[PDB]
């Protein structure tokens, strides 16, 4: 029961969208290994993701969260990368969309870096890049990103350079030590806590 509204460049919903994109981009520590070398993309669509179904399973979860933690269910906008985006859209999120060798335990991650979403468009680490030329900073190659509405409840902070929420937490989040630069990075651990609510087509864009 999904369907996928297209927004207009004009929209400033997409526009919103957009600038959360394009300014979220930075410099990661594998020098563009992993998701490319690029400064900022070319946002070539954004859709809006309508189903009812997934919908009403979010908003069910996010109010018990809610109610377990003073009616505040910590909701933020995050980026998703993953080969599965196409599942994710039509079935929701799930045990199978969950990083099982992250560094918080198997969750589902989430990135308010998009940069960071992107490393994973072609699998962990990359993958062998886009499927046309295995190339993991392939400039001509559609790519796509869920920006997502995620429930982080009571969220666990690790400081730091599918399994459980660690007891009485609904969520991980992991806070950057090192890399001044880098902005945080989540975890839940059950699919109802997020609504993969726009896909966004894109290329990275070779840098002039
Ligand atoms: C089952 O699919 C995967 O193995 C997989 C693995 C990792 C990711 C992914 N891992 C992240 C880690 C930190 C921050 C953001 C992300 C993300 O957007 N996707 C998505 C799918
Ligand atoms: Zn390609």
């Amino acid at each position: 029961g999904t369907i996928l509204i297209d927004l207009s460049p004009d929209d400033k919903e997409f526009q919103s969208v957009e600038e959360e994109m394009q300014s979220t981009v930075r410099e990661h520590r594998d020098g563009g290994h992993a998701g490319g070398i690029f400064n900022r993309y070319n946002i070539l669509k954004i859709q809006k993701v309508c189903n009812k179904k997934l919908w009403e399973r979010y908003t069910h979860r996010r109010k018990e969260v809610s109610e377990e933690n003073h009616n505040h269910a910590n909701e933020r906008m995050l980026f998703h990368g993953s080969p599965f985006v196409n599942a994710i859209i039509h079935k929701g999120f799930d045990e199978r969309h969950a990083y099982i060798g992250g560094m918080f335990g198997a969750g589902i991650y989430f990135a308010e870096n998009s940069s960071k979403s992107n490393q994973y468009v072609y699998g962990i680490g990359g993958g062998t890049g886009c499927p046309v030329h295995k190339d993991r900073s392939c400039y001509i190659c559609h790519r796509q990103l869920l920006f997502c509405r995620v429930t982080l409840g009571k969220s666990f902070l690790q400081f730091s350079a599918m399994a459980h929420s660690p007891p009485g937490h609904h969520s991980v989040t992991g806070r950057p030590s090192v890399n001044g630069l880098a902005l945080a990075e989540y975890v839940i651990y059950r699919g109802e806590q997020a609504y993969p609510e726009y896909l966004i087509t894109y290329q990275i864009m070779r840098p002039e």
